[PDB]
């Protein structure tokens, strides 16, 4: 069964991870051996089970997969626990130990994961560094795709990560996801800064129309920054394609010190923070 129907007893919400944008995520154990899992708690659930199947049918090393679902009073989404937490918090905590090699590789990995979703005709709708998880320092994965639509994202909100056409018309495409990719990259390059910090969400569409964009990160060469800016063009068709982003950042990954200037570039443990891996 691709989307395993789990019984209220097979798993248990041990601790709390964090209050998300669509629900609360817990850390826990699952017994179909005990497997560490992330549990997100948000008769007509036939609708959900549909968009839920998609989330479980993805198979790419850069995209999290939904492993199970529990349909009771509430819907609980069960996935494999990523021990290092989300990338946003990761870069914030290692702001002085993250080299250009890692930063570029993550951009490549996020780009591959996004290209994979585009091949499945799945618009994420909420890509951001907080929705990129760290399996290990050299392996990151995209998560939380599809939930946005499954709750009326484009029905009658992460404004600062959204493309202009999404804010004004609720239009979501793989190209609006490219814009958010641009913002996600900005978050990594600034080591976790909040985009448009100190600017009211209501004024965002206004500043974007006037041509204003997030500033060039200190460590970025104009070449890296040019890619981000292209991702934020009003004309969605003119923005880079994830496929082109994979190739461009891969190229830069071969000569990192040339595209990112990080002083001393070359040269808390999530054990006490956070049985067999779901992968096992
Ligand atoms: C501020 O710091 C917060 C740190 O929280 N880290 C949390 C977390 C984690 N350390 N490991 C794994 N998942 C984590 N969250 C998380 C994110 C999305 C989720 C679930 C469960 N269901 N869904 C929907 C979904 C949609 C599409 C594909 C999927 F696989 C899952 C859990």
């Amino acid at each position: 069964a691709l989307l395993r129907i789990l019984k209220e007893t097979e798993f248990k919400k041990i601790k709390v991870l964090g209050s998300g944008a669509f629900g609360t995520v817990y850390k826990g154990l699952w017994i179909p051996v005990k497997i560490p899992v992330a549990i997100k708690e948000l008769k007509a659930n036939k609708e959900i089970l549909d968009e839920a199947y998609v989330m479980a049918s993805v198979d790419n090393p850069h995209v999290c997969r939904l492993l199970g679902i529990c349909l009771t009073s509430t819907v609980q989404l069960i996935t494999q626990l990523m021990p290092f937490g989300c990338l946003l918090d990761y870069v914030r905590e290692h702001k002085d130990n993250i080299g250009s090699q890692y930063l570029l590789n993550w951009c490549v990995q996020i780009a591959k994961g996004m290209n994979y979703l585009e091949d499945r005709r799945l618009v994420h709708r909420d890509l951001a560094a907080r929705n990129v998880l760290v399996k290990t320092p050299q392996h990151v994965k995209i998560t939380d795709f599809g939930l946005a639509k499954l709750l009326g994202a484009e029905e009658k909100v992460p404004i600062k990560w959204m493309a202009l056409e999404s804010i004004l018309h609720r239009i979501y495409t793989h190209q609006s996801d490219v814009w958010s990719y641009g913002v996600t990259v900005w978050e990594l390059m600034t080591f976790g800064s909040k985009p448009y910090d100190g600017i009211p969400a209501s004024e965002i569409s206004s500043i974007l129309e006037k041509g204003e964009r997030l500033p060039q990160p200190p460590i970025c060469t104009i070449d890296v920054y040019m890619i981000m800016v292209k991702c934020w063009m009003i004309d969605a068709d003119s923005r880079p394609k994830f496929r082109e982003l994979i190739i461009e950042f891969s190229k830069m990954a071969r000569d990192p010190q040339r595209y990112l200037v990080i002083q001393g570039d070359e040269r808390n443990f999530y054990r006490a923070l956070m049985v067999v891996d779901a992968d096992e």
